[PDB]
């Protein structure tokens, strides 16, 4: 797992043991955003639901909303995981399948959001802990679409 901001908020892929998993608490993670869909999740841990209970069973609150590979949340999901995010802000992990697309996409969302920075900025400072970050066309589209609605969504996430 790497970190974007020490400790407040990092990504990862999908842990394949549970000694990953207390790897993660170890490492100051305290809430986990499980981004694949159930049957990825189900490659590694055959269930979903206990996937989930396994996290909870660790001292990690998890919060399961499902991105297809390539994609990027609907804008109703973005609101969730970002209110979610933005709720605790220590020891925050974001987790895909391999940790690259759907999660660099959410961390570079959250530093838009968060730090006013530029499109081309945040996909960079989440390019330099996890290379390749964001990788497709769709989810560039939603990280300037992000940038450029910036204020509606800190009012609706707010509201």
């Amino acid at each position: 797992m790497y970190w974007v901001r020490r400790k407040t908020i990092g990504g990862s892929g999908l842990p394949y043991t549970e000694n990953e998993i207390l790897e993660w608490r170890k490492e100051g993670v305290k809430r986990v955003l499980v981004l694949p869909e159930d049957w990825e999740i189900e490659e590694s841990w055959g269930d979903k639901d206990y996937y989930l209970s396994i996290l909870k069973k660790n001292g990690l609150q998890p919060l399961h909303i499902p991105i297809p590979d390539g994609g990027v949340p609907s804008d109703s999901q973005f609101l969730t995981i970002m209110k979610w995010l933005l709720s605790e802000k220590e020891g925050n992990l974001v987790h895909c399948v391999g940790g690259i697309g759907r999660t660099g996409t959410i961390l570079a969302s959250y530093l838009i959001l968060t730090e006013g920075l530029e499109v081309e900025s945040a996909i960079d400072e989440v390019r330099l802990v996890r290379p390749g970050a964001v990788q497709t066309y769709e989810q560039e589209m939603f990280l300037l679409r992000v940038e450029g609605m910036r204020k509606s969504w800190l009012k609706n996430i707010y509201s």
